[PDB]
């Protein structure tokens, strides 16, 4: 729906040695076309429990303005070569994506 | 390491018949809790395709300002209450919780 924010998130698990780090060098790449400032990407590793690190790795939270940097982040080549190694240095891909609507922020309830 | 801001999600599935919208009326009095305005809660049904929808159903996005937030969210009586049904509404909790750093927004790489 889009209704506002719309976004995609990956959680992954690793079985050759994922350098996140040095992956990490590429989001600052990949960040490259936030030139739109209309798009957003974040990058978590499982810093917690066993029982709270779900067990995978590390996750992507790419949340954009609206389905213009949606179009925009694939309509660039740096996506299509970084999503092929984005594999080839990953064990299991798993992808949710939802619209977000910034409103939650209810500080009221009805009787 | 909360280094900046702190995340907590949760992804689950309903085999009774999970009323999202129902418990969103919750989420407006979850967010009572905001009034710290150091706190942050929003809300996703899987609206994608089976593949990308991961198969689950729908899941929240917990954000803090710090830890601040999070034992705040704990201090009060409406967490407990609300998670024993939380669970009683679900069929399966996943929860992934990890430290977020409001940086990666990096134009700038390295040759």
């Amino acid at each position: 729906m889009a209704t506002s924010g719309f976004k995609h998130l990956v959680v992954v698990k690793f079985k050759e040695d994922t350098k996140v780090d040095e992956i990490l060098k590429g989001l600052e790449n990949l960040v490259s076309q936030i030139d739109t400032v209309k798009s957003f990407e974040w990058g978590e590793d499982k810093e917690s429990h066993d029982m709270l690190r779900q067990g995978f790795t590390h996750a992507f939270s790419m949340t954009f303005e609206n389905k213009d940097g949606y179009v925009a982040f694939t309509s660039h080549p740096l996506h299509v070569e970084f999503s092929a190694a984005f594999t080839a240095v990953i064990d299991k891909i798993v992808l949710l994506d939802f619209p977000v609507a910034a409103v939650k922020s209810s500080v009221v309830a009805t009787p």
